């Protein structure tokens, strides 16, 4: 009996899961690859896995990919990308554990081209591509995650890898003319003091203002003003944070905009429980698409009982913002089609202060659900208290008993009946410490009521919007028996959390629209939809 296996999102039949790996599109089909335990529930033996898919919703399995088989890779294959060579072929770039215990830098491509789902890969030598030694002095042990790579103007390709030099991150990039004798630059693209080792480093251009994505080597097209994205896993915080800002083709580094710094102080994809980040660009649908690893909140004695662990989320759709500030991510279109054809709707309905109003006719633990709050009267918002300045210490000092003016309102989702569990995702609104009538929005994701199960991981998320509070707040929440997926002011901010009720499941499950604060608050709409099983 398996009540946390997701209906929808991808995870293995069994067993542990970790990184996305060289997610790709060929051929019109799409690609993911992924860091997995072929026997435990632990990380360990780890090898790339393979499924493809038409959809990005549903995938079907083939044979591992990449795995130990020859000194440069013998002790492990770790992360990496797939670049798409200019003539439409697709390599993958990825870092092997060597006899040496050394990180290094491989190359893989297919064996057989004209095979639509890239079955069997070969390798070199002349593997490794690149690698740690005397004279680079790279620390052989922090040397991992080689990103897609892109086409320079100049001829030259460029990759990044995720390194540490002493408590400094940076990203290690290379040069090559040919995509087989690479260089390393004498400085690297970007570095932060103070942040640990970079992870699953990433690199890629956006469009100022559109939803679309752009090809990863572009520079045009004349005209169309680009903004360049760098991203990394903070190894300390276990957070993927990025950075906005321009790419000097020309000194070769990366240089964040003003009022950006790429360690700590910067925007996450993710508020909640995700790591190591991956994009690639579907050239189906001119889109950029962000893979997400989301690992497991139970203990690590439930997750050898249950013998599996780790899931991804739902591929998101990633694009920049109109204020250029921060990235847009928004659940891919595709993932509807799971939603049955009925459809709970409610309108126009009150909650008054202290109020929750139960939503029936959904499969409540594995579904999809849309609100539009609207605020009567924003004069009762509380004035934010001077020194709030972490979105994540507000939500966790203040639970769903305390009340303010404006919130919390918000879902109550994989809720039992008696609300003995329920985990609450919700808003609360204040007026900011500036001259300037600006309110700030909070999203809270409170999973401390979330499960009886004691030892559960209860971590409290939490994230400011920027969204404005005279036109209606929107919040999504993607419902998937062990997984919420809550998305605020219409991809805004997002945050994953995992959940582990040991009575809110399957049939036993609701589903709450509540407001707990002082004034009442109208619900304008409220689509819940019923979702179906993937693959
Ligand atoms: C893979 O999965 C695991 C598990 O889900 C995950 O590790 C967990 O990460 C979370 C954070 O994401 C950790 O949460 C913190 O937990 C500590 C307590 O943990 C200790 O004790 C437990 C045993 O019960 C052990 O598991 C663990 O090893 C530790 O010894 C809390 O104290 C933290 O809460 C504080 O900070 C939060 C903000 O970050 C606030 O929300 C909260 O209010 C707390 O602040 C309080 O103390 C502050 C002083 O430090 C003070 O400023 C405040 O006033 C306030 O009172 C936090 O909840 C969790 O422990 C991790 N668990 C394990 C098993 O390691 C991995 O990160 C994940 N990996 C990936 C790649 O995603
Ligand atoms: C090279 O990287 C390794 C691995 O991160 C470093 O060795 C670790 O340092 C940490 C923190 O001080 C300690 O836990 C251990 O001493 C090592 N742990 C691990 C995970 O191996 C090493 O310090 C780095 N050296 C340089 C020159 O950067
Ligand atoms: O699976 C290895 C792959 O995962 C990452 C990030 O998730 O590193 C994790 O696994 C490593 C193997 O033990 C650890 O050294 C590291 O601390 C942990 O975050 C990638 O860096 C790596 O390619
Ligand atoms: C490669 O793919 C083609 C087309 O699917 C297949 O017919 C062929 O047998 C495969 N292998 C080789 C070695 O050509
Ligand atoms: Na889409
Ligand atoms: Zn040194
Ligand atoms: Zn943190
Ligand atoms: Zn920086
Ligand atoms: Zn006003």
């Amino acid at each position: 009996n398996q009540p946390y296996r997701t209906g929808f999102h991808f995870q293995p039949p069994k067993n542990w899961m970790n990184d996305p790996n060289g997610p790709m599109i060929y051929k019109g089909i799409y690609h993911l690859f992924y860091q997995w335990n072929p026997k435990g529930a632990v990380w360990g033996n780890i090898v790339w896995a393979h499924s493809t898919s038409t959809d990005l919703i549903n995938w079907d399995p083939h044979p591992p990919a990449i795995f130990p088989s020859a000194p440069f890779d013998i002790n492990g294959c770790w992360s990496g990308s797939a670049t798409i060579l200019p003539n439409g072929k697709p390599v993958i770039l990825y870092t092997g554990i060597d006899p040496k215990n050394q990180q290094v830098q491989n190359i893989a491509e297919p064996k057989n081209l004209s095979d639509p789902y890239l079955r069997e890969w070969k390798k070199s030598p002349l593997n490794p591509l690149m690698a740690p030694d005397a004279v680079n002095g790279i620390n052989a042990s922090s040397f991992r995650d080689p990103t897609t790579a892109w086409l320079g103007q100049d001829k030259k390709w460029r990759v990044i890898i995720g390194s540490k030099i002493h408590r400094r991150g940076l990203a290690i990039t290379y040069t090559s003319k040919d995509f087989l004798k690479w260089e390393k630059s004498p400085e690297p693209l970007h570095y932060d003091d103070g942040s640990g080792m970079w992870e699953c480093p990433d690199f890629f251009p956006v469009t100022r203002f559109g939803s679309n994505g752009v090809e990863t080597s572009s520079f045009g097209e004349p005209n169309e003003i680009l903004k360049h994205v760098l991203k990394i896993s903070l190894a300390d915080t276990k957070h993927d944070y990025y950075t906005i800002g321009t790419y000097d083709r020309v000194k070769d580094k990366f240089v964040p905009d003003n009022g950006f710094k790429m360690d700590g102080t910067a925007p996450r994809y993710d508020y909640g429980k995700y790591y190591a980040s991956k994009t690639f660009f579907d050239s189906a649908k001119n889109r950029r698409i962000l893979w997400g690893w989301t690992n497991e909140s139970s203990s690590v004695e439930d997750d050898v009982e249950k013998g599996w662990s780790g899931i991804q989320t739902i591929p998101r759709k990633i694009w920049l913002d109109r204020s250029g500030k921060q990235l847009i991510q928004w659940p891919v279109r595709e993932v509807e089609r799971l939603r049955t054809k009925q459809v709970k709707n409610l309108r126009n309905k009150v909650l008054k202060s202290g109020s929750r109003l139960e939503v029936y006719g959904v499969t409540a633990a594995q579904a999809d659900v849309e609100v539009l709050f609207k605020v009567r009267d924003l004069e009762k918002a509380d004035v934010i208290e001077p020194s709030w300045t972490d979105p994540q210490l507000i939500c966790s000092k203040m639970n769903v008993s305390v009340k303010s003016g404006l919130g919390p309102f918000g879902l109550m989702v994989l809720a039992s009946k008696n609300l003995e569990e329920y985990t609450s995702v919700y808003f609360r609104i204040f007026k900011a410490r500036q001259n300037s009538n600006k309110y700030v929005v909070l999203m809270c994701s409170d999973q401390s009521r979330s499960s009886l199960k004691e030892d559960n991981d209860k971590t409290t998320y939490g994230a400011f919007v920027d969204i404005n509070p005279h036109q209606p707040l929107s919040l999504r929440a993607l419902i998937d028996h062990s997984v919420v997926e809550s998305f605020g002011g219409k991809g805004r901010a997002c945050i994953t959390s995992r959940v582990y009720p040991k009575l809110a499941i399957g049939k036993s499950s609701h589903l709450f629209a509540f407001n707990y604060g002082y004034q009442s608050v109208d619900v304008l709409n409220l689509n819940a939809w019923s979702m179906n099983s993937a693959q």
